[PDB]
């Protein structure tokens, strides 16, 4: 809408005060001309209709319960739009800055998060299994990722290639956590999956096995649930793309860690110039391979260190 910008100020899923960018046209709504062409988050009010209603507030405190996961789509998409400009230098998803949409209160009970094909979506969860989905800054990166992804390597979301589409969103689910620093680890999902239960998560990068996920080619999942897998095959890609950072000896096969910095910069690229939309996990390898060629040259550390990674997963 047209309107002034402001700025409100509410608490999220957790219950932590943050400021939010809003826009002021009689009520303040959740309108973020701050970034690109805008972040805009809506209210689905427990239906299954998309977008929804552009968020309206009456007093731009948003501190009511029901506001919660509002606040949290809004300010993490925020977070998400910013470490892709200021570490990658790309606006918004497909890199011209355009406007990006939320939903939150979709469904009732819904423990689920997903990116439509033109904006992210959240469930409130059903309290036991999760809570509002907005609240783990690692799933809306998730989602936002699976806009670039369309945006530019286009994996095509079933076998191989899905599973790679599904562990580019865990990874940069993840770069993005530690971007904004505030608890961060390599699960995925924690801060809004089972509030009863501590310290567990949805998938988890350094051991996907905690969860009944693969992590090495040889345990590929090739039955046709989960479009062939997806978020199960996705472990094989997201353990090598831990240890690259982190390194360790997985399987007998030590990977010399280079960091996330180098991680994000080598699997940013070989998203954005070298994977397609059929690409296969042996395809990965080489475009990670040749990413980390481009940046760092072909003796180096960073590309031994790649081939290392995809070696200890089993991927040739
Ligand atoms: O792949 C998708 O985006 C849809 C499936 N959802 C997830 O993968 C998920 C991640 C973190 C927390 C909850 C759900
Ligand atoms: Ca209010
Ligand atoms: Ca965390
Ligand atoms: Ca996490
Ligand atoms: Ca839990
Ligand atoms: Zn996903």
């Amino acid at each position: 809408i047209t309107g002034t910008s402001t700025v409100g100020v509410g608490r999220g899923v957790l219950g932590d005060q943050k400021n939010i960018n809003t826009t002021y046209s009689t009520y303040y709504y959740l309108q973020d001309n701050t970034r690109g062409n805008g972040i805009f988050t809506y209210d689905a009010k427990y239906r299954t209709t998309l977008p929804g209603s552009l968020w309206a507030d009456a007093d731009n405190q948003f501190f009511a319960s029901y506001d919660a996961p509002a606040v949290d789509a809004h300010y993490y998409a925020g977070v998400t739009y910013d470490y892709y400009k200021n570490v990658h230098n790309r606006l918004s998803y497909d890199g011209n800055n355009a406007a990006i949409r939320s939903s939150v209160h979709y469904s009732q009970g819904y423990n689920n998060a997903f990116w439509n094909g033109s904006q992210m979506v959240y469930g409130d969860g059903d309290g036991q299994t999760f809570i509002p989905l907005s609240g783990g800054i690692d799933v809306v990166a998730h989602e936002l990722t699976h806009a670039v992804t369309d945006y530019t390597a286009g994996l095509i979301y079933q076998n191989e290639s899905g599973a790679i589409n599904e562990a580019i969103s865990d990874i940069f689910g993840t770069l993005v956590e530690f971007y904004a620093n505030k608890n961060p680890d390599w699960e995925i999902g924690e801060d809004v999956y089972t509030p009863g239960i501590s310290g567990d998560s949805l998938r988890s990068m350094s051991d996907p096995a905690k969860y009944g996920d693969p992590d090495h080619y040889s345990k590929r999942y090739t039955g046709t649930q989960d479009n062939g897998g997806v978020h199960i095959n996705s472990g094989i890609i997201n353990k090598a793309a831990y240890l690259i950072s982190q390194g360790g000896t997985h399987y007998g096969v030590s990977v010399v860690g280079i960091g996330r910095d180098k991680l994000g910069k080598i699997f940013y690229r070989a998203l954005t110039q070298y994977l397609t939309p059929t690409s296969n996990f042996s395809q990965l390898r080489a475009a990670a391979v040749q990413s980390a060629t481009d940046l760092y040259g072909s003796t180096s550390q960073e590309v031994a260190s790649v081939k290392q990674a995809f070696d200890a997963v089993g991927v040739k």
